[PDB]
Order: structure tokens, then C-alpha cells, then sequence
């Protein structure tokens, strides 16, 4: 009465356990045999009735507690607990369960009863579940426009029999094919799957625009679905929905097993808020079928809506100055740090994505080199010669660098000494006297170098160590915290020289280079980046010296301006302009001869109303991330002073 109700707790634990883990059988194998006052039924009926009930509610992590086994009669123990239960429509909590055991011989079983299913049920009650399933929510722009939204797509598709015998059927199909852009081996194999039936709707393509004249066996219909209104332009960012899997509902029952779940960016970040809760009533029937119990009801609460920093229109623009080539634009206004555009390309189509997609169109996305999946402005690089601007900040703000100073440069390479063997920083222009100014408007790495070696590791990185490297941002996007190098210490001058202008170890993905070179923006105080468009603005103060903004700035506007600027082709639109222009190299290992990357820092200094970040990756020849950024920066200065 002591070891035999110790043996007791451990055969309820354990019932429970089997339960708990879907394992059926073995729960039932704890039961007693047959009987009046032993088990209702026998084993094989136990285990379909939990089968049965358990796996129509999706029933998830049966957790007990207030464990209790007492003695009733003299080879009779009664048990009883508390218990919870995840189900298809939310959490089931405070149920009180009972029982009874049973030591026959050596072992100790169950009096199985049907009130070890749902406590109230008896003999034999049936269980009914009633679900509702909710809407997704939209996913907006700033000034509501839809990025991801609930639409009325219009499905071509066809019907076997109405489509022909012989010859008749192959002219159709040569109709559908021309007059729809879809391939006529491919509408063959479509309707000749293995589930078609002669009078089916073979579903083909989601037609977009207006629909054309109609041969025979073809046909539309309405159906609901997913839409995003900007497509490629911000596939990365938003993402798609894809049908859900009964995985998908094994790890979570709180899903609709009919819905759609999001499989990658905002889609799958916010997929909880987005996609409502599931309504109904599960409850608990007599023989017959009439209600007895509800054990959860509540109605169907529909997904709450998202509303974003980005502006649509600027999204669409920096996606298509693009051009196809790989490549990322963050757009924001600095003084506040709303994201007004993430684009990255190349990218995929998420209508095509999420309304079906062939085996071949998603093997060449991830077969294409240049990879259109990635989201590149969350992706870390080496932020390139664009970082010249910290460095010098920097160097003004502990002294090292006189703006007036001017360091004398013999030709194009450059290396501290002989230590340094067959390496030497490069620079593309050849200008013998080089102060601050000139090394900003030519792009000059060997300045910068020589400054970053005077200056030296630990007043380097304490002018680093100001900003976010190392820091996790509050943001829904995936993303790896910037960092200055590899480990804690350089360990090497040609190391903190390339670092010194940007290339090194260095790892700042798109997002956070808005955030680092905002402190231009804000006299030197760093404004996190947001993309919520309800979230506090956040910022970090003191960040880089007010005296180091102003003497860099004007230096900026340089960079535009100057006939001999690396920006100057940006003149051209006669607007108040600072920039930075940057080039990165890579080691690209299947192309031993070289990648080079091209980066663009613009924003507006008179009344830091927006900036942008550019780049260019594995550049092509004679192209660059500024002469693609007219068209963006035009429509930035318009619209956000």
C-alpha cells in the first residue's frame, strides 16, 4: 500500500505517456482485461477509439499533473489527475480525470473506461469537431496599399472530353497553347496525369490580364487565393504560401490542415498574426448524436492585418533599377529609419510560387548561379570603399586624421614595407597630393590605409566598437549580426589596412549599413532601422562626433559635384546630393580571374529626408550601382523631404 501505490502512479505515468507520444497500442496494452468493473473494451477497440478521437481533434502534448492513487478495495486503486491537452482549436485545460487499477499478479493495469478519452464520456458517447477556417491577413505599404493580399484569381483550365477525339483534339490544343503563351507538350501531360478523369477540370495557368477568346474544352474559373500585387519586386521580402502538409499540422494543431502556411520571408515571420485562429466547437455526443458536452467553442477570429514601412512605389523602382543583374537597394528615411525599400535581385515570381509551380521552373531558381532566393539585403558583404566614410569619421574624432594634411602617393599600389611580400592596396587614380577631401572624391584606398595603420588597431576599434557590430536588430528578417573581423584582434597590419577601407573580414549585410552610415543623417547619433510602421523610432546617440559630420558632408557633396567625383554622373540631376561610391574584390574560386562588387551611399543633406545604399555584386563590365540610381533618387527627393 506503499510499493504496490508507488507501482500504481508509475502505470498511470506511463498511460499517460504512451498517450502523450501517439503510441496507442502500447497505452492499451496497460489495461485490464474485458469486463464488468475492469476494462470497457479490448485492447484492438481502445486503440481505435483513441485513433479515432484523438487524431479528429489533433490532440498534442497530454500533460498531467496533481497525480493522486489511493486504495479502495482490497485488489481494487482508484487514481485520479489533472490534465491538459493541445487540440486542433486551441488548449483544453483543467480537465479532471479517474479511474481505477488493478493488481491481479505481479503487474498492476488500467480498468480502462471511455471517461479516459474525455472525462464526461460514457459507454458510447461519440465526439464531434465543427471547424471554421479563418482568412489570412493582408500584408501593406505605408499608405495602405497591398503588398500581400486575399484576391479573385481567374484559373484557366481544361476538360478532356470537351476538348475532342483525334485531330479536333490536337487543334484545340494548339489554341489553348498560342493563345494562353503555355507549351502544347506540356497541356498533354497535364491532362494526362494519373487523376484525371475525362470529365475533370484540369487546372493549367493563372491568368492575369484580361482574358482572351476561349477555344473549346478551355475555361475559366473564379477561384480565392493569395496575391501579391508587386511580384518579383518583392518576392525576398514578403514571401509565399505554400498548401500545408500533415507535418505541418503534427508540429502545430492550432493550424488549419486545409489552409495555406508561409514558407519563407514576412509571410512566414508574421505567419501567426496573418493567419487568424481557427473557429468551431468540439463537443461530446450521446449515442444517438445529440449534444451532451462542449469541451472548446469559440468563433473564428480572422488574421490581423501588417502594416509595413515600405513604400510600394519605391520597392517597384529600385527592384527594376536593378535590371535583373544581382544585386540589393535599402531605401530609408534616415531620421527615423523606416524601410522604404528592400529590394533584391534576381528574383522569383510568388504568384507562380505559391498558385503551383513545375519541378523544372523551381529547379532552375535554384540552379541559377547568380540564386534568386537569397534576400540580399540581409545577406552579410563586405560593405567596400563606401566605408572610407567611418573610418575617416572616425579618425577625425580621436585626431588622427587633419582634414588638411596632405599625404604624398606615388602611382597605384602602396605597402607599408618589404613584410608585406607581393601585396600592395590598390587605387584606380593616380593623384599625387591626397587630404581627406581628395581621397573621398577620388576614392582613394591608399590614403585611407596609410590613415588606418597610423591611427592603429585600438583607436580603430574603439571608434567601431560605437556602433552595431555584435548587435541583434529588432527586426522580423532573418538576418546575422555585423561583424569587424573574424576574432577579437586582427593580428596583422594588411588586415586592419583593408578593413581601414572597407574589404578584410569585415560582414554588413544592406540593413545594417543604412543603420551605420545614418549617423551622417542625425549629427552623428545612429537611428536604428524599423519596419513596422507602428514601432518607436529607436536610436543610439554620440555615435561619431558632430565635427566629423560636418567636415565629411560637405566633403560628400564633393563626390557629386567635382568633375573628377566618382558620383559626378548623379549631377546630372540637379538635386541636393552627398554620396560615396565603393568597389569590392572578391575571390570568386570558379572564376579565379575575379568578382567585383559595385556600392552606392546617397542621401539628401539639406534636409535628410532619405538615403540609399546600393549595390552591384559580381558586377558586369563598364556597370555600376550609380548609373542605375537616377531614377530612385529622383522619385526619393520628390516624395520624402
Amino acid at each position: 500500500e506503499t510499493q504496490a501505490v508507488e507501482a500504481g502512479e508509475k502505470t498511470v505515468e506511463q498511460f499517460v505517456q504512451a498517450l502523450n507520444k501517439g503510441d496507442y497500442n502500447k497505452a492499451a496494452e496497460m489495461t485490464s482485461k474485458k469486463a464488468a468493473n475492469k476494462s470497457a473494451l479490448s485492447e484492438k477497440e481502445i486503440l481505435d477509439k483513441y485513433q479515432n478521437i484523438y487524431g479528429a481533434a489533433d490532440v498534442k502534448g497530454l500533460q498531467i499533473s496533481n497525480l493522486k492513487v489511493d486504495k479502495k478495495d482490497d485488489s481494487t486503486y482508484s487514481f485520479s489527475y489533472k490534465a491538459k491537452m493541445n487540440t486542433s482549436l486551441g488548449e483544453l485545460k483543467d480537465l479532471s480525470y479517474k479511474g481505477t487499477l488493478d493488481r491481479n499478479d505481479g503487474q498492476t493495469t488500467i480498468n480502462w473506461q471511455p471517461n479516459l478519452v474525455f472525462p464526461e464520456m460514457e459507454g458510447n458517447d461519440k465526439v464531434s469537431l465543427t471547424t471554421q477556417e479563418a482568412a489570412r491577413g493582408n500584408i501593406i505599404d505605408r499608405n495602405g496599399e497591398p503588398l500581400a493580399t486575399t484576391g479573385k484569381l481567374k484559373q484557366l483550365g481544361v476538360v478532356p472530353s470537351k476538348l475532342g477525339d483525334g485531330g479536333e483534339k490536337t487543334a484545340n490544343i494548339k489554341a489553348i497553347a498560342s493563345s494562353f503563351d503555355l507549351t502544347e507538350d506540356a497541356i498533354n501531360q497535364a491532362i494526362s496525369q494519373s487523376w484525371v478523369q475525362p470529365d475533370y477540370f484540369v487546372p493549367l495557368k493563372i491568368i492575369d490580364g484580361a482574358t482572351p477568346e476561349l477555344p473549346a474544352g478551355a475555361t475559366i474559373q473564379e477561384v480565392d487565393g493569395r496575391y501579391y500585387p508587386l511580384g518579383e519586386a518583392a518576392a525576398q521580402l514578403i514571401g509565399y504560401v505554400g498548401d500545408i502538409t500533415a507535418e505541418d499540422i503534427d508540429k502545430n494543431p492550432e493550424l488549419s490542415s486545409n489552409g495555406k502556411i508561409g514558407r519563407s520571408g514576412l509571410e512566414m515571420a508574421f505567419d501567426k498574426d496573418l493567419r487568424g485562429t481557427t473557429g468551431g466547437k468540439l463537443s461530446i455526443t450521446d449515442a444517438d448524436g445529440v449534444e451532451k458536452k462542449v469541451l472548446i467553442e469559440h468563433e473564428v477570429q480572422n488574421g490581423k492585418d501588417i502594416k509595413l514601412t515600405i513604400d510600394a512605389k519605391a520597392q517597384k523602382t529600385a527592384f527594376d533599377s536593378l535590371g535583373g543583374k544581382a544585386g540589393s537597394t535599402v531605401a530609408t528615411t534616415p531620421k527615423t529609419g523606416d524601410l522604404l525599400a528592400l529590394a533584391s535581385s534576381p528574383s522569383y515570381d510568388p504568384n507562380k510560387m505559391t498558385n503551383g509551380i513545375s519541378q523544372e521552373d523551381y529547379k532552375a531558381y535554384e540552379e541559377n548561379p547568380e540564386q534568386p532566393f537569397i534576400s540580399r539585403f540581409a545577406t552579410g558583404y563586405a560593405p567596400g570603399s563606401t566605408f572610407k566614410m567611418i573610418t575617416a569619421a572616425i579618425g577625425l574624432d580621436n585626431g588622427t586624421i587633419d582634414p588638411n594634411e596632405v599625404l604624398t602617393i606615388n602611382g597605384l599600389k602602396w605597402q607599408k614595407d618589404s613584410s608585406w611580400g607581393s601585396y600592395q592596396v590598390t587605387r584606380v587614380s593616380d593623384v599625387s597630393q591626397v587630404d581627406l577631401k581628395t581621397a573621398l572624391i577620388y576614392s582613394d584606398n591608399i590614403y585611407m590605409a596609410q590613415e588606418t595603420l597610423k591611427m592603429g588597431e585600438k583607436k580603430f576599434r574603439t571608434g567601431l566598437d560605437k556602433f552595431i557590430f555584435g548587435e541583434d536588430l529588432d527586426l522580423p528578417i532573418s538576418m546575422n549580426p555585423a561583424q569587424i573581423s573574424n576574432e577579437d584582434s586582427f593580428n596583422s597590419d594588411i588586415l586592419l589596412a583593408d578593413t581601414g577601407y572597407g574589404q578584410g573580414e569585415l560582414l554588413i549585410n544592406p540593413i545594417q549599413q543604412a543603420a551605420m552610415y545614418s549617423v551622417f543623417a542625425n549629427n552623428g547619433t545612429l537611428v536604428y532601422p524599423k519596419l513596422i510602421a507602428d514601432k518607436e523610432t529607436k536610436d543610439k546617440k554620440n555615435v561619431i562626433g558632430e565635427t566629423a559630420v560636418q567636415t565629411i558632408v560637405p566633403d560628400l557633396r564633393e563626390v557629386v559635384q567635382d568633375v573628377n567625383g566618382t558620383a559626378h554622373s548623379l549631377s546630372a540631376l540637379g538635386i541636393p546630393l552627398a554620396a560615396k561610391t565603393g568597389t569590392a574584390e572578391i575571390k570568386e574560386k570558379q572564376d579565379v580571374k575575379g568578382k567585383e562588387n559595385s556600392f552606392l551611399f546617397a542621401f539628401n543633406p539639406d534636409n535628410q529626408g532619405y538615403m540609399m545604399v546600393s549595390m552591384l555584386e559580381n558586377k558586369e563590365d563598364d556597370d555600376s550601382a550609380t548609373k542605375r540610381a537616377s531614377e530612385l533618387l529622383q522619385y526619393l527627393n520628390q516624395n520624402y523631404q
